[PDB]
C-alpha cells in the first residue's frame, strides 16, 4: 500500500536504466530520460491504483506465510506493470474517445511538446515497458511464461472490448457491405443503431473491455506468482465485477463531478452506456425518436437533450437500483469461491472500488 | 511456400478471437474487420524480412520436415505482421496518405484513427499469440520473444528520435501548453552523421535485420559469439536500406508505393550531405525552406538538390557502404549465412 507506492521510482528507474544502454551519443541519451521519466510520471502517478493494490492483496493472502523482501520485489513489480498497463490503456483511449482532462489535468496526448505523433509512440512504449520489467524481475520464476501470457491474453481481450466500444453503432456494424477501401472521405454523422442496445451486448463489450484487466489480471498475477478448476471461479467473478465497475464509470461519465472524477464525452462520442440502454427500454416512442435525432452529435445542445432525458426518466434513480442488487449478486458469488484469504481480499475490493 | 502459409497464420490468429464470449453476430462483425485489418496491412510488402528468416533458417544447417517449416513461417509472418504494425503506427505518426500503392489504413472513414491506433496494438500483440501457438513447446521460445521485444523497443527510440530530433525539447516539457502549437523547424546542430546513425540504427536496423536474421539463427539450435558479429551487420545494413529509402523519397511513388520528408521536416541523408556540401548561403536558404508544406518552398529543397549532385554522391555512398558491408559479411566464418546476406545485399531494394 504505502509499501507499493515507495517502490514506483525503483521500477521506473529499471526500465529507464535499460533505455540508458543503448549506443547513442550521450547528449541524445539525456534528452531521452528526461521525456521517459515525464512520461511515466505523468501518466502512472495519480490514480486510486486499484489494480495495483488487488495484486500486492492477492498475493500476500492468497495463502498466510512467510514472504521476504526479495519475494516483496517482485509482486510491487507486477503490481506496478498492471499501473503502466492503466497508464498505455489511458493514454490511447483519450487519443481514440478525444479526451480533455485525466486525473485532473491535461490529457498527455493535448500537450503540444507531445501531440498525438508522440503518444502514439508512447502508448507502445509503455506497454512494452511492461515485459521489461516482467524480464528484470520474474525471469527466472518458474510462473514466468504463464504471467506474461496472462497479460498478453488480457490485453487482447482488452483491444477487442475497445474496438466494439468504438465501433458498436458503425456504419460497418450497421450495414454488416464491406469496408470501402477507396473511401478517405470523412464519414457521415454517427448515429445510433436501435438493434444494438441491448443489456446482452452491452456485457460482451465491458466485459471484454474492462472486466478481464481490472479484476482477472491482478488476481490471478498474484496467485501465480503465489505458487486448477478455481481460476474458472475467479474469472466468473471478474465478469461480476467488471460490469459492475464500468456501469459505475458510465454513471460518472454523466451524473459525475469532472472535479471528483478527474476527467470530462460518451453522448458525443456515441457511446453504447448503460445510462442509454435503461432509457431506451423505458422511454415513450415519441422519446426514442428524439433520442436517435440527438445521440452521439457534437452539438452541445444535442447533448442537453439527451441529458435532459437523463433526468426526466430518473436514471440516476435506476443506477442505485442497479447497484445494490448487482453488489449483493457479486458478494454472493465471492461466498461460493471456498477460499477465505481470497474471498477477504474481494470483499475489501468491493468496499473500496469508487474510492480507492 | 511462406507466400502460401499466410492464410493459416492469419486463420490461426481469427480463431482465438473467435473462441470468445461473445454472440455470434458480435463474432461475424469481428471476424470481417480483423481479416481485413490483416489482409489490408500484411500484404503487397516486398517480405524482405519474412523472406530473412526463412532463407537464414533453412542456410544455418540438414533435412527440414514441414513440421519445423511451420515454425520458420510463423517466425516470418510475425515479422511481417511487425512491418504492417510499424507502418499503420509510421503512417499515423507522420501523417502518410499512401503506403505500398493504397490509402493508408488511418486514412479509411470507416477506420480513422480512433481504430488505427487499436489495431496497431491489435497487430502487435497477435504477434505473441501467433508464436505461443507455434513455439510454446520450442526451446528457443522464451529468447525469440525477448528478441522481438526488445528489437521493438528500440524500433520505438528510434521513432521517438526520429520524431523529435529537430523539436524545441530537443534545443523542460510544458506540462500547461495544449494551445500554443510548435512551428517546424530544423536544427542545424542536429544535422549531421552521427546523429543521423543513432537513429537510423535504432528506428531500422533491429527490426529489419537483427530480429529476422537472430530469429532464424535461435530457431536453428545456435550465446555464442556470431551473435555480436550479426548485430554489428545489421547496423551497417540498416544504414545502407535507411539512406537508399531517403534517397528514393526525392529521387516514383509508382515504385516505391508511397509519396514527403522534405515537408515533413525530416532529419535525412540527403539533407545531411547537402549541408556538408553547401556555401553559407545555401545553409540559410535550407533553414528558411525545410520542413515547410509549401510547393515553392520544396523546389527551392530539390533544386538544391540537384545543384549538390546528391545523386552522384548517393551512388558514391552506395558503392563503398556496399564494400565495407561484404567485407563485414567474409568476417562470419560461417557459408551458409554469409551466402544468405550477400543474396540479400543483392535482393534489398527489389525484393
Ligand atoms: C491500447 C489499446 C487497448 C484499448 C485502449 C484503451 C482501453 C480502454 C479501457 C481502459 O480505459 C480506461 C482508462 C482509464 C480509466 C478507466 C476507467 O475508470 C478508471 C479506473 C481507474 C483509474 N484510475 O484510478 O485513475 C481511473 C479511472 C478513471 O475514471 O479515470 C478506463
Ligand atoms: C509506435 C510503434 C513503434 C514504432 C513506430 C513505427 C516505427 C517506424 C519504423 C518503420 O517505419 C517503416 C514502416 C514501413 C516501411 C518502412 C521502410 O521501407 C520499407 C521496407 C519494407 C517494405 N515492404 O516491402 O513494404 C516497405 C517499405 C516501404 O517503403 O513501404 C519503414
Amino acid at each position: 500500500l504505502a509499501f507499493f507506492r515507495n517502490m514506483y521510482d525503483k521500477y521506473r528507474d529499471a526500465f529507464l536504466s535499460h533505455l540508458n544502454e543503448y549506443s547513442l551519443e550521450e547528449e541524445i541519451k539525456e534528452h531521452i530520460s528526461k521525456y521517459y521519466k515525464l512520461l511515466f510520471d505523468y501518466n502512472c502517478l495519480g490514480g486510486k491504483n486499484n489494480r495495483g493494490i488487488l495484486v500486492i492483496l492477492i498475493y500476500e493472502y492468497v495463502k498466510n506465510r512467510d514472504i521476504n523482501s526479495s519475494e516483496w520485489e517482485k509482486a510491487a513489480c507486477l503490481a506496478w506493470c498492471i499501473e503502466i498497463l492503466q497508464a498505455a490503456f489511458l493514454v490511447a483511449d483519450d487519443i481514440m474517445d478525444k479526451g480533455e482532462m485525466r486525473r485532473n489535468k491535461y490529457c498527455w496526448y493535448l500537450l503540444k511538446d507531445v501531440e498525438t505523433k508522440n503518444a502514439v509512440n508512447d502508448v507502445l512504449l509503455l506497454y512494452n515497458s511492461i515485459y521489461k520489467l516482467i524480464e528484470i524481475y520474474l525471469r527466472n520464476e518458474s510462473c514466468y511464461v504463464d504471467v506474461i501470457a496472462t497479460f498478453r491474453d488480457a490485453t487482447l481481450k482488452t483491444i477487442i472490448g475497445q474496438h466494439l466500444d468504438t465501433n458498436i453503432f458503425s456504419d460497418k456494424y450497421s450495414d454488416a457491405r464491406e469496408i470501402d477501401v477507396n473511401n478517405i472521405n470523412v464519414p457521415e454523422q454517427p448515429v445510433i443503431d436501435i438493434n444494438m442496445i441491448n443489456f446482452g451486448v452491452y456485457k460482451n463489450i465491458v466485459i471484454h473491455k474492462t472486466a478481464y484487466y481490472s479484476f482477472f489480471l491482478p488476481i490471478v498475477c498474484g496467485m501465480l506468482l503465489a505458487g486448477n478448476l478455481i481460476y474458472k471461479k475467479i474469472e466468473d467473478i471478474s465478469m461480476l465485477m467488471g460490469e459492475y465497475f464500468q456501469i459505475h464509470d458510465d454513471y460518472l461519465d454523466i451524473f459525475g463531478d469532472s472535479t471528483k472524477t478527474g476527467k470530462v464525452s460518451d453522448i458525443q462520442n456515441n457511446k453504447l452506456t448503460w445510462p442509454l440502454i435503461k432509457t431506451f427500454e423505458l422511454c415513450s416512442e415519441p422519446d426514442k425518436i428524439k433520442i436517435v435525432k440527438n445521440y452521439g452529435k457534437n452539438n452541445l445542445a444535442c447533448v442537453k437533450v439527451i441529458d435532459s432525458l437523463y433526468e426526466q426518466y430518473k436514471i440516476r434513480k435506476h443506477y442505485e437500483s442497479y447497484e445494490k442488487a448487482q453488489k449483493a449478486k457479486i458478494l454472493s458469488a465471492i461466498n461460493e469461491l471456498h477460499h477465505e484469504g481470497i474471498e477477504y481480499v474481494l470483499k475489501y475490493l468491493l468496499e473500496i472500488l469508487f474510492t480507492g
